[PDB]
This record gives C-alpha cells, structure tokens and sequence, in this order.
C-alpha cells in the first residue's frame, strides 16, 4: 500500500536504466531519459491504484505464509506493471475518445510538446516496458511464462472490447456491405443503431473492455506468483465486477463531478452506455425518436436533450437500484469461492472500488 | 511456401478471437474487420524481412521437415505482422497519404485514427499469440519472444528520435501548454551523420535485419559470439537501407508505393550531405525552406539537391557501403549465413 507506492521509482528507474544502456550519443541519452521519466510520472501516478493494490493483497492473502523482501520486490513489480498497463490504456483511450482531462490534468496527447504522433508511440513504449520489467524481476521464476501470457491474453481481450466500444453503432456494423478501402472522406454523422441497444451486447463489450485487465489479470498475477479449477470461478467473479465497475463509470461520465472524477463525452462519442440502454427500454416512442435524432452529435444542444431525458426518466435513481442488486450478486458469488483469504480480499476490494 | 502459409497463421489468430465469449453476430463483425486489417496491411510488401527468416533458418544447418517449416514460417509472418503494425503507426505519426500503392489504413472513413491506434496494438499483440501457438514447446521460445520485445523497444526509441530530433524540447516539457503549437523548424546542431546513424540504427536496423536473422538462428539451435557479429552487420545494413530509402523519397511513387520528407521536416541523408557540401548562403536557404508545406519551398530544396549532385554522392556512398558490408560479411566464418546476407544485399531494393 504505502509500500507499493514507495517502490514506484525503483521500477521506473530500472526501465529507464535499460534505455540508458543503448548505443547513443550522451546528449541524446539525456534527452531520452528526461522525456521518458515524464512519460511515466505524468501517466502512471495519480490513480486510485486499485488494480496494483489488488495484486499486492491477493499475493499476500492467497495463503498466510512468510514473505521476504526479495519476494515482495517481485510482487510490487507485477503491481506496478498493471499500473503501467492502465497508463498505456488511458493515453490510448484519450486519443481514441478525444479526451480533454484525465486525473485532473490535460491529457498527455494534448500537450503541444507531445501531440498525437508522440502519444501513439508512447502507448507502445509503456506497453512494452511492462514486459521488460517482468523480465528484469521474474525471468527466473517458474511462473514467468504464465505471467506474461496472462498480461498478453488480458490485453487482447481489452483491445477487442475497445474495438467493440468504438464501433458498435458504426456504418460497418449497421450495414454488415464491406469496408470501402477507396473512401477517405469524412464519414457522415454517426448515429445509434437501435438493434444494438440491449444489455446482452453491452455485457459483451464491457466484460472485454474492463473485466479482464482490471480484475482477472491482477488476481491471476497475485495467485500465479504465490505458487486448477478455481481460476474458472475467479474468472466468473471478475466478469461480474467488471460490469459493476463499468456501469458505475458510465454513471460518472454523465452524473459525476469532473472536479472529482478528474475527467470531462460518451453521448458526443456515440457510445453504448448503461444510461442509454436503461432509458431506451423505459421511454416513450416519441422519446426514442428524440434519442435517435440527438445521440452521438457534437452539438451541445443535442447533448442537453439526451441529458434532459436522463433526468426526466430518473436514470440516477435506476443506477442506485442496479448498484444494490449487483453488489449483492457479487458478494453472493464470492461466498461460493470456498477460499477464505481470496474472499477476504475481494470483499475489501468491493467496499473500496469507487474511492480506492 | 512462405507465401502460401499466410492464410493459416492469419486464421490461427482469428480463430483465437473466435473462441471469445461473445454473441454470434458480434463474432462475425469482429471476424470480418480483423480479416481486412491483416489482409490490407500485411500483404503487398516485398516481404524482405520474412524471407530473411526463412533463408537464414534453411542455411544455418540438414533436412527440414514440414513441422519445422511451420515454425520458421510462423516467425517470418510474425515479422511481416510487426512491419504491418509499424507501418500503420508510422503513417498515423507522419500523416502518410499512400503506403504500398494504396490509401493508408488510418485514412479510411470506416477506420480513422481512433481505430488505427487500436489496430496497431492488435497487430503487435497477435505476434505473441502466434508465437505461443506454434513455438510454446520449443526450447528457444523465451529467447525468441525477448528478441521481438527488445528489437521493438529499440525501434520505438529510434522512432521517438526521428519524430523529435528537430523539436524545441531537443534544443523541459511544458505540461501546461495545450494551446501554442510548435512550428516545425530545422535545428542545425542535429544535422550530422553521427546523430543520423543513432536514429537510423535504432529505427530500422534492429527489427529489419537483426531480429529476422536472430529468429532463424535461434530456431535453428544456435550465447554464441556470432550474435555480436550479426548485430554489427545489421547496423551497417540498416544504415545502407535507410539511406537508400531517403534517396528514393526525393529521386516515383509508382515504384515506391508511397508519396514527403522535405515538407515533413525529416532528418535525412540528402539533407545532411547537402549541408556538409553547401555554401553559407545555401544553408540559410535550406533553413528558410525546409519543413514547409509549400510547393515553392519544396522546389527550392529539390533544386539544391540537384545543384549539389546528391544523386552522384549517393551512387558513391552506395559503392563504399556495399564494400564495407561485404567485408564484414566475410569475417563471419559461416558459409550459410554469409551466402544469405550476400543474397539479401542483391535483393534489398527489389525484394
Ligand atoms: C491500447 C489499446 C487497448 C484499448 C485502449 C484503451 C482501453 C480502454 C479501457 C481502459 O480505459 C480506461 C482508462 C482509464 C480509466 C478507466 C476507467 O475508470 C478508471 C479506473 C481507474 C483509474 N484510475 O484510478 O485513475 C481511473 C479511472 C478513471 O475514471 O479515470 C478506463
Ligand atoms: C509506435 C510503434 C513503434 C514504432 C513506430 C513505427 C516505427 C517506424 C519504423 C518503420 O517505419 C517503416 C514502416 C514501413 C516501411 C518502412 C521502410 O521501407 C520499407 C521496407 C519494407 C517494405 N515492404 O516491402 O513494404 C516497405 C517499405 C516501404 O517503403 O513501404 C519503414
């Protein structure tokens, strides 16, 4: 916890030390270390660190045993690797969804010294640094290969979830005619596709976009390192928590205080959100047409229309009801684990998800 | 053969995605999109890098069964998939217009930058899934994936340097400035061969020559000192290859398949050579006219390259560098690899 955060500099500098070993002119070496030290600091720090903490807690409580400082070094490494993964995903996402603020400060890709060209390159750098760190600290552990496979697999699922989140209402999904490889015009205005507006599609997307890397990955890391039918049960719980987490994120996107969430766009970006689905199943026929006419447009007035509907239909109150039922369903599954230590960590995680 | 196996590796990967827990209609959308991502971006190149793996593997040792060819062709196609990820990324970063004689992936209305960014990570990560599928039981498995990782890290740093060598941060990053854009200008302190070699070795040499050669050797069962010699040769080849690329950028997209170094404010060999040859007044002209999206400005640079006989200086560099590379190749003391590298040297610009 306090320990996990004191260790950040070590992992950052181990990776920067690897870059420093390249055959480059000294002046070039100093520019590189200065740029990359900021890349990490700006993007890795400031989060709730829920995912990193989950690794440290699971590694410890999987089994009450003596754990020495050499072993902790390896666990804190994996913990920071997941925070670095979060960093890469968030820089990418802000490029993709045209973010403005993240963790209460300008998105990385907006800085004029960075711009989109550097941010894209930086995403791949952060992403690859994970595997370099894992090699530096865990290369001789027997779980080595499984740990990197787990990071790889979760990332692949996250990428598919992000593809779906980005394209679920797009022409190529609506008119499922092939992609015109000769068309480089602006696409026409994005619009919602009512046939995709259901919870089954939504779960598909969010489980892949969120559940695998935010819950399954950290728990599986903690367990693999600690040293089997159970991984299946933990996977089911992760799916439930990822959906719970993402729906709360959707709620914050439109009902949250940007000064508290640290970020400013779902409606503008034409996303399939929980508030959208909930409204669509409850609202009148004229209001469905109003949603189709107004959703996914940049115009602030179009957005207010959607926002007013969410108020008209008391979506804030529907969320509260969903939150209570989902938490119960999650605790329910956690109790069917039959593993005291892991159950204990997951219950604490559940209490602390939204604050950290 | 290598040509013929493409569909299998592609389909092996798409098949992994197809095993996901997703509704059937969703699976078919995903299948359709990603089949095009691979097809559109992996095919149409000269395949120099993939072919190098195949040749090295074959000449390193023996009779080769199809089981073995399956592993070697996997690595070859993984390097072409890496090339695909890099080209999509590079075209986003440098605002490319054409690549391999067709529109850049990121420019398509159905894709755009937001998808292109996600697709770069998809292609890059599919490499490690493919290597798992075909090589997870080989003793060289861990070394192979570390070679891909490390070559990629060097390429990212090289691409970082190519992108920023002339920027004002290379002459503290302002984390409060999202409003005042920086105008592209050249920095004369960076216009030299030393700096250029740093950039070019990291940006090209490692993934284009070292990585493919090391894959073949590793898979073939070669720690050994030859790896160091291979690294040195690769650096010379990467430099030879990039300089040739720079030359073609000024001196027919029909043949290159792509359009812009001057207007893009790129550090190039022609820029450096002209700069070491020209008078003071022409240095001022270059500074005033380079890196500008402007027909008149670009023609001034074009004329200076003609004036200072850059074509002739290139012909001359080409001759000297090929000699240095062949001289390095002969110090290998491994007939098979020496042959492949000679063969590569003849085929570089044609494929
Ligand atoms: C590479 C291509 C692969 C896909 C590219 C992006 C993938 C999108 C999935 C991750 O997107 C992100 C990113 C960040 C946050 C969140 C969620 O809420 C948070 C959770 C934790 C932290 N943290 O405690 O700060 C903050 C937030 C926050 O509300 O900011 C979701
Ligand atoms: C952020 C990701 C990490 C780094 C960011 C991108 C890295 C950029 C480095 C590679 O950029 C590229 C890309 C592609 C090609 C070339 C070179 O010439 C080629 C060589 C071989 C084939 N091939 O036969 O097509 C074609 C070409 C071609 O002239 O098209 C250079």
């Amino acid at each position: 916890l306090a320990f996990f955060r004191n260790m950040y500099d070590k992992y950052r500098d181990a990776f920067l030390s690897h870059l420093n070993e390249y055959s480059l002119e000294e002046e070039i070496k100093e520019h590189i270390s200065k740029y990359y030290k900021l890349l990490f600091d700006y993007n890795c720090l400031g989060g709730k660190n829920n995912r990193g903490i989950l690794v440290i807690l699971i590694y410890e409580y999987v089994k009450n045993r003596d754990i020495n400082s050499s072993e902790w070094e390896k666990a804190a490494c994996l913990a920071w690797c997941i925070e670095i993964l979060q960093a890469a995903f968030l820089v990418a996402d802000d490029i993709m969804d045209k973010g403005e603020m993240r963790r209460n400060k300008y998105c990385w890709y907006l800085l004029k010294d960075v711009e989109t060209k550097n941010a894209v390159n930086d995403v791949l750098l952060l992403y690859n640094s994970i595997y370099k760190l894992i090699e530096i600290y865990l290369r001789n552990e027997s779980c080595y290969v499984d740990v990197i496979a787990t990071f790889r697999d979760a990332t692949l699922k996250t990428i598919i979830g992000q593809h779906l989140d980005t394209n679920i209402f797009s022409d190529k999904y609506s008119d499922a005619r092939e992609i015109d490889v000769n068309n480089i015009n602006v696409p026409e205005q994005p619009v919602i596709d009512i046939n995709m507006i259901n919870f089954g599609v939504y779960k598909n997307i969010v489980i892949h976009k969120t559940a695998y890397y935010s819950f399954f990955l950290p728990i599986v890391c903690g367990m693999l390192l600690a040293g089997n039918l159970i991984y299946k049960k933990i996977e089911d719980i992760s799916m439930l928590m990822g959906e719970y987490f993402q729906i709360h994120d959707d709620y914050l996107d439109i009902f949250g205080d940007s000064t508290k969430t640290g970020k400013v766009s779902d409606i503008q970006n034409n996303k399939l959100t929980w508030p959208l689905i909930k409204t669509f199943e409850l609202c009148s026929e004229p209001d469905k047409i109003k949603i189709v006419k107004n959703y996914g447009k940049n115009n602030l007035a179009c957005v207010k229309v959607i926002d007013s509907l969410y108020e008209q239909y008391k979506i804030r109150k529907h969320y509260e009801s969903y939150e209570k039922a989902q938490k119960a369903k999650i605790l329910s599954a956690i109790n069917e684990l039959h593993h005291e230590g892991i159950e204990y960590v997951l219950k604490y995680l559940l209490e602390i998800l939204f604050t950290g």
